[PDB]
């Protein structure tokens, strides 16, 4: 893979890629399509938007977007003009997305009809220095100010050229949580999403122009960004993009060809995910859908669940695993080559470390602290010199997980060094969890550990000790957990106890939970 000129910006980079099929379809969702030429205009037209209300290079702006055709032309519109769009969860509270914008200084927001009222509780209570907000097909009349991302687009010539960045220059901002504190912005530069595309996307997934690509994940995971915007742009493939939640029949009416008249023939969900369509009733067969080839990230894929895929459909999963800092895969199962309970092999263009507790190497079938030397890796967390300097270590990145390696040169998880627990795929802080369940009056202590489920796969479970005196039941705390934590954080079951296991200096043994001893 040739590395990417020193001049460069991605934006310009997809656009130039697809100029050869201008007429193929490049993304469409329930109500709208784009073709590439399309999605070139309506891009650079919103690019010289942003910059005609003053957004200036290198400045960011906030990109909170349902997946829709609107999402691509955002992120690319912003980057094309040089400026740095901070894509962001789209299930967050008001307080979470007043602390990004403050700790972004977003200049401008792009936001869903659907998330405006978050928005607007957001910009209510923040120093925000947000200088416009540009609403995607709104749900609600508009505040003055305000604007119509259609008539915004509509109303700019398109820019004539993009801003002349470079590689290694920030292109885009991802946010992701470790245990404690504030989310982390994750800062990925216009090489990033080429090496991923390239050498995943393009040379390990062997993803083609006559594909049809269709994510569960977000545009604004990681994992999606690449899935359903920067590996089949790379190509040429078709996208397929969906705003509601991903259930098993939403995703099912599109394996079925129910949207655009395409049947998606690459798919990505996370183990979770195909757990929960290989228990529904209406799983379809494989002479109804046109899926050559399921990708899986964001938790170790139990062996079962693809073998169960596999007998059903004729198709492996394939389980790879990247994170945000990396921006995709680094190690990975390929297409033709599957061992169910390991994440395979080395991608290619990505050295892989195992660390041992004196930091050197370990020998194979011992776990150790795995690092990743690769092209796509972040280059800091923005503002956060204290974490950076813990994960990016002169070309390494600490990934967070234990790995053994096997005989033959496979990997298989080994847990993580930090707490963080990975449910649905999704990043929850069992301290979070703890915290929310001690605001309830009647509970006195909690503690929350990870546990497998009948499938192998990790759910919170607590542990709470009950103020004495105070009536506490379970089901009126199913219900106070309901309004303030997102469903996949909800713990699997609630276990009420006298007290908890602690040294002798306050802390809990939260080993002897995971144990099974209470
Ligand atoms: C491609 C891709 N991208 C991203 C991803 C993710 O997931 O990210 P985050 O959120 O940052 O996280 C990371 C983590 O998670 C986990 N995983 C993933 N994947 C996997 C896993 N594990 C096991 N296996 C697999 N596959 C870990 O912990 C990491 O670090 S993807």
């Amino acid at each position: 893979v040739t590395p990417p000129p020193e001049k460069f910006n991605f934006a310009e980079h997809l656009l130039q890629t697809n100029r050869v099929r201008p007429d193929k379809t490049a993304f469409v969702d329930d109500i709208s399509s784009l073709s590439f030429a399309q999605l070139e205009a309506q891009t650079r037209q919103l690019a010289a938007a942003l910059r005609a209300i003053g957004v200036k290079r290198e400045e960011r702006v906030l990109l909170l977007m349902l997946d829709g055709t609107d999402w691509p032309v955002a992120f690319l519109g912003a980057i094309y003009a040089g400026i740095v769009p901070v894509a962001v969860n789209t299930l967050l509270t008001a307080d979470d997305y007043a602390y990004m914008l403050e700790h972004s200084r977003a200049q401008a927001v792009l936001v869903s009809g659907a998330l405006h009222p978050v928005l607007k509780a957001a910009l209510t209570k923040s120093d925000h220095e947000v200088q416009r907000v540009i609403v995607s097909r709104p749900a609600a009349p508009l505040e003055p100010g305000e604007v119509d991302f259609a008539e915004f687009v509509g109303a700019h010539a398109p820019l004539e050229k993009p801003a002349a960045t470079q590689a290694d220059d920030p292109a885009f901002w991802l946010y992701s949580s470790g245990s404690t504190g504030r989310p982390k912005g994750v800062v990925h530069t216009h090489a990033n999403p080429y090496w991923t595309s390239e050498l995943y996307g393009r040379n390990t997934l062997h993803l083609r122009e006559d594909d049809v690509c269709f994510s569960a994940a977000k545009l604004f995971f990681a994992y999606g960004l690449g899935n359903a915007l920067t590996f089949p742009m790379t190509v040429g493939a078709t996208t397929l993009l969906m705003g509601e939640r991903p259930t098993p029949d939403a995703v099912f009416k599109r394996w079925l060809g129910g949207v655009g008249g395409v049947k998606p023939t690459v798919f990505y969900g996370a183990p979770t995910g195909y757990a929960g369509m290989l228990a529904a009733p209406n799983l379809p067969s494989r002479d109804q859908v046109a899926l050559r080839l399921a990708s899986s990230a964001g938790e170790a894929l139990p062996a079962e669940i693809g073998q169960r895929f596999q007998r059903h459909f004729g198709l492996d999963i394939v389980d790879g695993i990247g994170s945000t800092e990396m921006l995709a895969a680094f190690l990975s199962n390929l297409p033709d080559r599957v061992r169910y309970g390991t994440t395979g092999w080395p991608v290619p263009g990505y050295q892989i470390e195992l660390r041992g507790d004196g930091g050197g190497p370990v020998a194979d079938g011992e776990p150790g602290d795995l690092y990743i030397h690769g092209p796509s890796s972040a280059t800091m967390y923005w503002g956060n010199r204290a974490k950076s300097r813990d994960t990016f270590q002169g070309g390494w990145t600490k990934s967070g997980d234990k790995y053994v390696r096997n005989d033959d040169g496979s990997y298989t998880y080994a847990g993580r060094t930090d707490d963080m627990l990975k449910v649905s795929g999704i990043y929850v802080s069992p301290f979070e969890i703890e915290a929310t369940l001690v605001q309830h009056p009647g509970v006195l202590e909690a503690a929350v550990v990870g546990v497998a489920d009948e499938h192998g796969l990790t759910k919170p479970k607590a542990y709470v000790v009950p103020r004495p005196g105070q009536t506490l039941s379970e089901t009126e705390l199913k219900t106070f957990i309901k309004d303030r934590l997102a469903p996949y954080k909800y713990p699997r079951s609630t276990v009420f106890v006298a007290e908890l296991p602690k040294t002798a200096t306050g802390k809990i043994q939260r080993f002897k939970l995971r144990e099974g001893v209470l």
